[PDB]
């Protein structure tokens, strides 16, 4: 049989009405017997301390989550990290930058609604999430949501109260259940072969600007003073701004301060393709990566020794399959 | 039948290579298929200058709507040819300043150039003009790639797609193929009487995205400032993080308005209730598009800080979902 | 929309168990296993009694005998619940609801037709969400029609095809939306309401009837049409291309009006997943229409069939069934 | 994924002007009126377009009165002119444009440029016509995305012709795909989908040419008999097309059993297909019968598939082999 290590960090799936309670989630699995049906891999839950509503994670959760993979990585033939939905997306994201050369699938999945309460979706998608990782494997950080497996760097919660919660705009999913598990024809993520390499993270000070009609310069202006190491722009459409001499000088100060700017679409799909007066001003084109992506995509860079120049260079090249190069 | 008025603001469709004055209009006057018996008669009032819709303020959404208002009389329908970039918020802007609307007002335009080899602005055009004049919806409505929607409830979607607007929280009014067909989408309110228009000035009012690793200080930057847009996670959660709570409480305390939105595409916020307590009203399903503009709107009124706060989680104009 | 029931009360439902893979193995078995799963005996979950006929049927082997016998079932329980599961192969599950649409008149309780894809007994069942989700949906969403409940979405059975074949999204309803989606809530949808009588259910009977399914692709030939004009056929189903269209030839037309004349009902239908009937568009006449051929609006084939089977076993002439043919009696078709 | 081929040379694209609401107005065919409508269409002439020739068909047809000898006449039109021409696009009627676009390519051996047959809902120049933009999108992909394959392109998307569908009667997006992705879908940018390649011979085009071939197109439904298939075997028929339930699922009682080993017993192809828009058969029981599965085949595939094997001098059993097999792309092998 294959043996699957599972994290539990959290999330809704193992909630109660009232807030988590530690050991509920195993409590309600040991009263379902479809997940020791032989067919089913052998599995191990782990529950973390404490447990996190998503929406709690800091960076440093990050970390914590990817260390606790290295220390089980030998000795599992998979992973599934169980995790709230609200920022499923960005831990998923992180865990494909930090974990290099990764020879084994790490599926992080979790819930809609909790396993506890009625028409709960948590034992369907950790009975698939076991499954694939057992059956299907994909060496990546992947996502399973709904009866799909997603590339996490590409993956965003589109829809808040829908089972369809996870989409992955840019990019079909890798695999799609139905009376059969069909792997996609998806083309393959850059992957390194080698042994296993963990890259530990720091905390990082970084800004999101949404671009819309009124902003002023004052906001860059912000993030400046108080030393920001990244700006995150998200941009109108093929990456565009208003044009306002202001916004612009304070962009371009920003970059001669050493930080880093990087232009993303404010749209669900699409590539930014950006005179070219933002690009005069530093900026650099983050292709068609998610917010989620870029985020954890700057944590990655800024946490390795590398120069502001090898960082900038770094966000538009395509490192483990998160944007779609020229 | 019927007369179209249309509003060539600017935008993709019109442009070369550059917007170029008269060259949308000397394109149009070399295809039949705009003169013929079946289409509406129309004019064409090219704006000076022609502006990049990625360069539009909200005062752009005043000249706009004052331009129908003047038009609003001697036409049947209104068609607003705009840049697509922000054509979502003008067509939400235009749904708050235009009060009692009793005759269509469509926004459309174009992914590539009229003047681009495969362009969409025709086909988006003709077919805005013939549904103003044939299947007229009295409300500021937004078409693209053969659907209708309500202008509040859209979203630039699909940056580099045809298929460009979605609307996330409702399905379409009307879709066209063989025939043109009424969805049974619930109608709007909607005030019978004359028209209002409603005039806005400006209003900063900035827009915070939820993270991992926010600090406290871009709250404590913007407490210059009327209004706080919050786009929060899933159904509208935030860190727990004390220091961030007590910024938007002070916020709160010195009369912003704090509006917490979804940073998902599609979903209805329904908020330890700690942002409640912090002072922060919930916005249901709305676009930041519509919250953006529905902000400019009640705060360029003579209302103070609570009623705008209330009138922020009422349906004024079909932008959002009650209870 | 759909009507929000008072929660008020402890409902009780009927589960019709049919047949189909949500009960089958690599019987008693679906009983025991829906003991054993602790999500159906909530508090918030309505009391439930399991009727397993015998014997226990793969849906390709229904037949119109089959939706009489559950139209039976049905009414023989019909005062003593608050509302009806039936548990159903997906193969014909369309079909079958489509025939009850139409056999049961002053319908006042919902009658919810699912099933699953994949067994109960089986890994990766969608057995125990559907068969779940319909349940709570009879109890507390109490639409009075004959649906369909798959993969978090009710559909009006009369409009519902089996359209993936492969797929947790069997169903689909190609010219309607779905009445109620699910998510973390459940939503009701703008979808107008069918007609509705009044007072105690009436179970009108469905008969097997001889009714040839004819679809329309180049090279077909008059043979066809004679073919069937051969043995009984009381109607024949056309499945034409696009909006309703056919070969113009004169011999093809000639065995169409042939069959009209002896009191066939000839109902053209698209061939096409979604879409709407709109005859005679590109040729100068109206070609079928003075053949006799009625056009079937945008009904699917299941709905037309159980129709035909419906109206051909009740008390009518040739003329009453042709206009109810083209008439919206259950919600099945968009009227003009 | 599709090639993106040379702009460098102006291109050559031929067009069949078969017929179809393309070139129809008011409800009717008139010769020569297309062609005049496109003339005074400026983007057709702009320089970043191809070169075009409209041969056009006499008569003009509806597609829904095409036959299998319609196939035949434009597989020797495009053979005929194949050497003389960069690409080719048929302009056809919707109704059966998926079954023209599956027939041409079984019929077509060798390809070595593109042929994408399109048309539109909507008459050209007639308000709100899908056909400029249908017909103006299939030149310049034929021009500059040569894949070698018969395609059909319609709103947007590029199509493996033996893969469509028309699925919705009503809606722009007439056609679809539904058991394999698009090769091409246009937005700003044309894009391509690594929608992995047909089987493809090489040398010079060899056209296989189709002659009448009976058959029957049989659906499974709540009430058929053992009776109903006799009768499909009571005229000359060569092939039966079951479309069956879910994934190939038929009634499984002795008559109906019987009745198909018969027709097998006397030479008959039986071919078992879904009923369903997408999904793959997967059946002992009307394999024991001698019925031959078509996978993930569309009706319009497994009806063209069986008039090019059937039209060739092969035995029973080689035909029934063949069926299942991937020739060109139609079907997804285990
Ligand atoms: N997850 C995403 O990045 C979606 C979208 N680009 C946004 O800016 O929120
Ligand atoms: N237009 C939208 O508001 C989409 C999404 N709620 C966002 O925060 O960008
Ligand atoms: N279920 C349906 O009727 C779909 C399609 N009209 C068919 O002819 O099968
Ligand atoms: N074109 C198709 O084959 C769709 C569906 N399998 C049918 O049987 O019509
Ligand atoms: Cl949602
Ligand atoms: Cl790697
Ligand atoms: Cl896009
Ligand atoms: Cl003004
Ligand atoms: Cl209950
Ligand atoms: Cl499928
Ligand atoms: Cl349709
Ligand atoms: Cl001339
Ligand atoms: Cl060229
Ligand atoms: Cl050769």
């Amino acid at each position: 049989k294959k043996s699957i290590y599972v994290a539990y960090t959290g999330g809704t799936i193992g909630m109660q009405r009232s807030i988590p309670v530690s050991g509920h989630l195993q409590r309600q699995l040991a009263l379902m017997p479809e997940f020791h049906r032989p067919e089913m891999p052998d599995f191990t839950i782990h529950e973390y301390t404490p447990l996190m509503d998503s929406s709690d994670m800091t960076p440093e959760d990050w970390q914590h989550i990817a260390e606790d993979i290295k220390a089980h990585y030998d000795d599992y033939d998979g992973f599934v990290i169980l995790h709230g939905t609200d920022t499923m997306a960005y831990t998923a994201s992180a865990l494909s930058f930090m974990l290099e050369n990764l020879g084994k699938p790490v599926i992080v999945t979790g819930s809609q609604i909790p396993l506890a309460e009625l028409r709960s979706d948590g034992q369907i998608n950790l009975l698939n999430a076991l499954y694939v990782a057992a059956n299907y494997p994909i060496n990546e950080v992947t996502l399973f949501f709904n009866n799909r497996l997603y590339r996490g760097n590409r993956t965003a919660k589109a829809h808040a109260d829908g089972f369809d919660a996870f989409a992955s705009p840019n990019l079909p999913p890798l695999l799609e259940a139905g009376i059969h598990i069909r792997r996609l024809n998806t083309p393959p993520a850059p992957h390194g072969e080698g042994e296993l390499i963990v890259h530990p993270i720091t905390p990082q000070p970084i800004g999101v600007v949404t671009i819309y009609p009124g902003i002023s310069a004052d906001v860059v202006r912000n993030f400046l003073r108080q030393p920001v190491k990244a700006l995150i722009l998200r941009s109108y459409g093929v990456g565009n701004a208003p044009q306002n001499k202001a916004f612009l000088q304070e962009l371009q100060e920003a970059s001669d301060r050493g930080i880093v700017v990087v232009n993303l679409t404010q749209c669900m799909s699409g590539k930014v393709n950006m005179g070219n007066a933002l690009a005069h001003a530093g900026v650099i084109g983050g292709a068609d990566m998610t917010v989620e992506a870029t985020l954890t995509k700057l944590h990655y860079l800024l946490s390795q020794e590398l120069d502001t120049e090898t960082i900038r260079k770094a966000m538009s090249q395509n490192l483990r399959g998160e944007l779609t190069p020229d």
